[PDB]
C-alpha cells in the first residue's frame, strides 16, 4: 500500500499486529518494553523490542516517491532508583530486524557492541558522550551507524508521560521531533535526512528499550502513526 | 489498533502485505485473483484470494464497541467467451482462513461444499434470476441473503464502496461503471454475531469450467472502533 495509517489509544493485552521481540510484553494496558515483577517494578538486565507487523513503503525508486510520515506517541519511565537507566526509541529499521545480540544497556537494543532511523530518549550516563552534555539525559537523533547526529537536552520526571510527536517531511527532508510532558515543558530536535540513503524501501515501525545494571520500566502507552507516498 | 486504514491506488509486484493464496499473483501492476496464462488469457478451473496482512479490531466484548469500516475498490472482468465464470468477492473472515477443499468454481473459493461477511459479484448461472449475473450478500453459513440483479461489461471497471455502520448495522454496497450506471444493496448484520473480534479482509475468485479473469486494480480500506 501506498498509504497506512494505525492508531492504538492503549495496549489491550489481546494485540494481533504487534511483533514482541526480547521482554517486551503488555501489562496493564499498555506495552511493557522492559521486564518488571510481580509489582510492576523494573528489573535489571533487560531488553525488549515492539514492530508493528505491517510493512512500510518508505520509498519506490521506481516513481522517485518518498513517503510523508508522523509518528505520535507517549511513554512515562519509572524507577525505584535515582538513576533509573537505560531509555527507550521509536526507530525505523528494515523488516527482518532482530535485537542484535549484546545490544543490551546503553545499546538500546537496537546497537550491536546498519540501516536505521532511531529517535532515543536517554537517562543513561555516558563516559565518551560527544554529542550531549553526559551529566544529564537526552534526546537523540540516531542515522545509521551515527548515534545522536544531533541532540537535545532533556529532563527525566519519574512516571510522567512524555507525548512525542515524529514528523518526517520528504519535500524539506527534515526530520522533526517535539516532545512535552503534560505541563507544557517542551523539546525540540531536528535534522535533515534523506531516508534514501540510510534505509531499504520497505521497512518496520517499533520501539525499543534496556536495562543494564541500572534500570527503570519504558512504558509505552499510546502510539499512532501515518505514512504516504508523495513524488518529489 | 482501534484504527487501521491502507490504500493500494495501484498493485506494484513487489508486495509485503498480502497474503496470496492459491493462483492469485500480481501482474500488470493489478492483482489476477485467478491464473492467466502467457498472453493474459484467463483459464478454466482456478481459485485464488489475498488477505491484507494486518489483522482488522471488527469488534469489542469488553467495551461494547464495533468498528465503522469502508471498504473501496475497483476490479475488472474480461473473457473470450460470452459467458465468463465465476465471480469475484470482498470478504471479512477469520485471520487464518484459508482456501476451503472443493471451493472451486461457483463456491468463489469462499465456501465449502463458518464465519464470515461477504460481498459477492457473480456473474454465472435461489434469491435471484439465475437469468442474468448478481450482487450478493453472505452472511456465515447463508450465501445471497439478499441480492440485486448487476450488469457484466467485459473488460470494464467497476468501482465499488462497501460500508458498515455499527449504529444502524447496515451493510451498504454501492458499485458504479464510469457511464454511471449504478448498483446498490444493503443489508441488516450484527456483524458480533458472526465474526471473532479480530478479523483478516480481502478478495476470492474462482473459474470452474467456464472462466474469466478477476483483476483487482486498486483497494482502500479503513476501520475504527465505536462507542
Ligand atoms: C554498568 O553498566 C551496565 O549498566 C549501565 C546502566 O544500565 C548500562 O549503561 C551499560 O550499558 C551496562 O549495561
Ligand atoms: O465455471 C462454471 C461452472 O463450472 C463447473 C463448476 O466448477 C461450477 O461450480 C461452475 O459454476
Amino acid at each position: 500500500q501506498d498509504s497506512l495509517s494505525f492508531g492504538f489509544p492503549t495496549f489491550p493485552s489481546d494485540q494481533k499486529n504487534l511483533i514482541f521481540q526480547g521482554d517486551a510484553q503488555i501489562k496493564n494496558n499498555a506495552v511493557q518494553l522492559t521486564k518488571t515483577d510481580s509489582n510492576g517494578n523494573p528489573v535489571a538486565s533487560t531488553v525488549g523490542r515492539i514492530l508493528f507487523s505491517a510493512q512500510v513503503h518508505l520509498w519506490e525508486k521506481s516513481s522517485s516517491r518518498v513517503a510523508n510520515f508522523q509518528s505520535q506517541f507517549s511513554f512515562s519511565l519509572k524507577s525505584p532508583l535515582s538513576n533509573g537507566a537505560d531509555g527507550i526509541a521509536f526507530f525505523i529499521a528494515p523488516p527482518d530486524t532482530t535485537i542484535p545480540s549484546g545490544s543490551g544497556g546503553g545499546l538500546l537494543g537496537l546497537f550491536a557492541p546498519n540501516q536505521v532511523i532511531a529517535v532515543e530518549f536517554d537517562t543513561f550516563y555516558a563516559q565518551d558522550s560527544n554529542t550531549w552534555d553526559p551529566n544529564y539525559p537526552h534526546i537523540g537523533i540516531d542515522v545509521n551507524s551515527i548515534r545522536s547526529v544531533k541532540t537535545v537536552k532533556w529532563d527525566r520526571r519519574d512516571g510522567q508521560s512524555l507525548n512525542v510527536l515524529v514528523t518526517f517531511n520528504p519535500s524539506t527532508r527534515n526530520l522533526d521531533v517535539v516532545a512535552t510532558y503534560s505541563d507544557g515543558t517542551r523539546y525540540e530536535v531536528s535534522y535533515e535526512v534523506d531516508v534514501r540513503s540510510v534505509l531499504p524501501e520497505w521497512v518496520r515501525v517499533g520501539f525499543s528499550a534496556a536495562s543494564g545494571e541500572q534500570y527503570q520500566t519504558h512504558t509505552l502507552e499510546s502510539w499512532s502513526f501515518t505514512s504516504t507516498l508523495l513524488y518529489t
